[PDB]
């Protein structure tokens, strides 16, 4: 008797297959704003596909709405202040990607080591002979600066230091030495030194007030003009406009960027210029797998708040 | 007393210098024919500078030339018959650079499972939204085949094993059970298994007439389709227009690439068109760590020749 309208795919069929059973699933691919507020106005449960936004108005118009589950961790497309107005339960699905992520990161920090969208263009175009002007960077031995040490930042530095050999700086405030000791890093209390040392930074922390920005010109001009930095966390860990400058007067060497501010990103973005900067389209934390994973963890919360059980990934708990 | 020629500079500087005290050096950039004629005349070592060839009209014009020195392993490129005639010690530099490729290699199977050259192809142009249909691929479970499990593919095969958790299989005619279990492989008689088995295929042989070409189109029928072919070994391994049809077919879902058959590879090269093949200018070897050591290997070798010493990698060892 239950209806939950789908505002994009999850991440892997499983979970629609499994919202199907107990409910009347629809499911609208890019829907333009009048799709959303016909085929939301009697639903019981709303699943929105990230970085889809689902406004006020909306919500507003869903008559029937108990609950809203993300596709993932962000929760920034979704007015939750006009969810928790109208009681509705909205729900994450975090901490389900670490391996998706971390191997994400890994082949980032490979690519830009081995420089190899650039040798990649150069033999395309007939210049083999760039091979007399560039060449890889041997990780080995190399100092990975790692801010945040996390489920990810942890298994990141974990591989680095022990398959690839580097040494591995970490930056973080809320850990123990012993955290960093475990997976062979070294805990460094103060960031400059780990960007002054770091020929590699890869970022990995929760985004809060303090993170927010954290990576703008005056860490920029810290780094080594030979370093390069990698983010798969949060777009708003690093101040654009700043990344833009570092790249354009050479403070840094390049970038490897999944994440961007804002989500999604325009079309006409600053970055996008630089052959040293290089995208994906924040997928490290979407594969299959991962996907799997998160569309069954979306699919239960939904189902748990229409059967009136709380559910694990809460985001506004005081309407509970 | 003795002048050495450098054909091509070498990966690193130490060499140069180390060659510079004891002997007269000259060194020579992408020269034309006529400049390697001039100054060959009265040289006592060369170095070649891979993949610059050096032929019979040169060294028959080096009147009082001792020794040559490749840059790394291949030899193709000198024309020995000429060399051994004149009683020329030929001495190449090989197996130092096991770290290099081996990172290489790793790079190479990341950016193809994490689709990395597309999708910063789509987000630079404003598509950003390829991420509703295209996904990255995890490692962790998926099977890697390595043919070939030397220094190199050992290496690699004990990183994906257990960093990043792939099921390994390794082909090699040559090798006992217990060397793959030692890297947590397993070793496979059957070829056609470790092709039908496998979502990477990593190609780390020997160049044999037994390995010459031994991928060709009934190889690539046998590989999954969504599989991916990695070659850091020798470009003859691959029979090119098998890969050709094999990419143009689908019969394989993509390719990485360092090494090409012929070396260096015409512009018009036929693989280029294909979105899904990356290149490196047969780089995997020529880090600068993995340059100073092979610059050293060749001026000490150039060097013992110079005095009657035996040198260690004698390619023609009936001269001596
Ligand atoms: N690109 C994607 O698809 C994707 C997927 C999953 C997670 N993420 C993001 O990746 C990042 C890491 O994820 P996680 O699961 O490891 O989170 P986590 O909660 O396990 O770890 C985050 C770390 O950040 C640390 N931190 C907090 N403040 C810090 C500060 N001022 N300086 C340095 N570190 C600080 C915390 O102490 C914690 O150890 C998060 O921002 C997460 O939202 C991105
Ligand atoms: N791209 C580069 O810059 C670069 C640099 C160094 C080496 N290489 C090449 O990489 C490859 C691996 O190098 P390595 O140092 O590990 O060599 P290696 O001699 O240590 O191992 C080669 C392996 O090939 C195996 N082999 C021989 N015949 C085989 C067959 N029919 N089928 C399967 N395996 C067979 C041998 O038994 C051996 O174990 C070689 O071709 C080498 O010349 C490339």
């Amino acid at each position: 008797n239950h209806k939950v309208l789908l505002i994009g795919k999850m991440y892997d069929e499983i979970g629609e297959k499994l919202l199907a059973e107990y409910t009347n699933v629809e499911i609208i691919k890019e829907p333009k704003q009048h799709q959303i507020h016909e085929a939301i106005q009697d639903v019981s449960g709303v699943f929105v596909r990230y970085p889809t936004k689902l406004d006020a108005q909306a919500i507003g118009l869903a008559k029937n709405l108990k609950v809203i589950s993300t596709s993932g961790f962000g929760t920034d497309a979704i007015d939750i202040a006009a969810a928790t107005k109208r009681g509705i339960v909205v729900v994450n699905n975090p901490g389900l990607s670490t391996t998706a992520v971390t191997e994400h990161t890994l082949s980032m920090i490979l690519a830009l080591a081995k420089k190899l969208t650039f040798l990649n263009q150069c033999v395309k175009a007939g210049n083999y002979l760039i091979r007399n002007q560039v060449q890889p960077i041997q990780l080995e031995g190399k100092t990975l600066g790692i801010v945040g040490l996390g489920m990810i930042g942890s298994a990141v530095a974990k591989i680095c230091s022990t398959a690839l050999q580097m040494r591995v700086l970490a930056y973080d405030p809320y850990v123990p030495s012993g955290k960093a000791d475990t997976v062979r890093a070294t805990l460094v209390q103060d960031l400059d030194y780990l960007l002054t040392e770091s020929d590699f930074v890869s970022l990995h922390p929760e985004l809060t007030d303090e993170t927010c920005e954290m990576f703008d010109l005056e860490a920029f001009k810290k780094m080594k003009p030979s370093a390069f930095l990698i983010n798969t966390s949060r777009g708003k860990v690093v101040r654009q406009p700043d990344l833009v400058t570092a790249i354009r007067e050479k403070l840094i060497a390049g970038a490897a960027i999944d994440v961007f501010e804002p989500e999604p990103p325009a079309i006409n973005n600053p970055l996008y210029e630089f052959d040293n900067v290089i995208f994906s389209p924040h997928l490290a934390g979407v594969t299959p797998e991962a996907g799997m994973a998160a569309a069954l963890s979306a699919a239960n919360q939904i189902l748990q708040v229409l059967q009136g059980e709380k559910p694990p990934y809460i985001i506004n708990p005081k309407v509970w």
